[PDB]
Order: C-alpha cells, then sequence, then structure tokens
C-alpha cells in the first residue's frame, strides 16, 4: 500500500524505543561508530554502510521510509554491521544479540497491525 510518514512513525517509533530501553545494551549504537574516538581505526574497512539507532530515528522523523521494510532494513543492518565487526566474546557482539531479540518480539506485532 502507501504508508504515510506518520502512519510509520506511530507505528515504529516505539519500537525502536524499546531498543534504545535497553541498558546496558543500547549503548554503543545509541550514536555512529566514532572509529577514531573509540580507537578502532579499521572499523570503515569492515563495515561499509554504518548504521545506528540515532540514524534511523533522524530517517524516521524525516520521512526517508516509505515501506517498514525499509525500516526493518537498517535496523538489521545495524545488527548486521555490529555481528560482522566485533568478536563473538565482545560486549558488542552479546548486546547486539540481545537487541535482535528485542526487536524480533516489538517488531512482529507492528507488522501484523501494519498489514
Ligand atoms: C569496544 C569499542 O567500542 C565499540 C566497538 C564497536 C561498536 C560497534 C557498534 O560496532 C561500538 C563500540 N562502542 C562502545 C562499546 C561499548 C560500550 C559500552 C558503553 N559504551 S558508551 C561509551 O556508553 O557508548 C560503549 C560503546
Amino acid at each position: 500500500k502507501i504508508f504515510k510518514p506518520e502512519e510509520l512513525r506511530q507505528a515504529l517509533m516505539p519500537t525502536l524505543e524499546a531498543l534504545y530501553r535497553q541498558d546496558p545494551e543500547s549503548l554503543p549504537f545509541r550514536q555512529p561508530v566514532d572509529p577514531q574516538l573509540l580507537g578502532i581505526p579499521d572499523y570503515f574497512d569492515i563495515v561499509k554502510n554504518p548504521m545506528d539507532l540515532s540514524t534511523i530515528k533522524r530517517k524516521l522523523d524525516t520521512g526517508q521510509y516509505q515501506e517498514p521494510w525499509q525500516y526493518v532494513d537498517d535496523v538489521w543492518l545495524m545488527f548486521n554491521n555490529a555481528w560482522l565487526y566485533n568478536r563473538k566474546t565482545s560486549r558488542v557482539y552479546k548486546f547486539c544479540s540481545k537487541l535482535a531479540e528485542v526487536f524480533e518480539q516489538e517488531i512482529d506485532p507492528v507488522m501484523q497491525s501494519l498489514g
């Protein structure tokens, strides 16, 4: 169908807020990765399309998603970047796995409502 920007914001923003509410797990995802500040200068050699919660929020607020699946794609891009870059024993990797569980749980009923 056609999804209006405010329809997408009302339906999808609560799912993003559910991720933001996760502490400690969302903290590494609340702002774009800053490789120099974090001391990980190889980051952009591995992650070609960075994504984080604040960028997704901005895209929702500025109507940059036409379809719900584009929002889901960006959330999963954020997750896949973190699993790609970080080691499986690291905080960010395990935090990512927790956020993916939370997101799966929240997005399902919302997608049912948007159908
Ligand atoms: C370990 C090098 O750091 C990272 C590496 C990779 C990635 C990504 C998103 O692939 C993010 C971080 N950043 C990060 C990590 C842990 C914590 C804990 C609190 N915070 S914080 C200051 O409250 O934001 C953290 C911020």
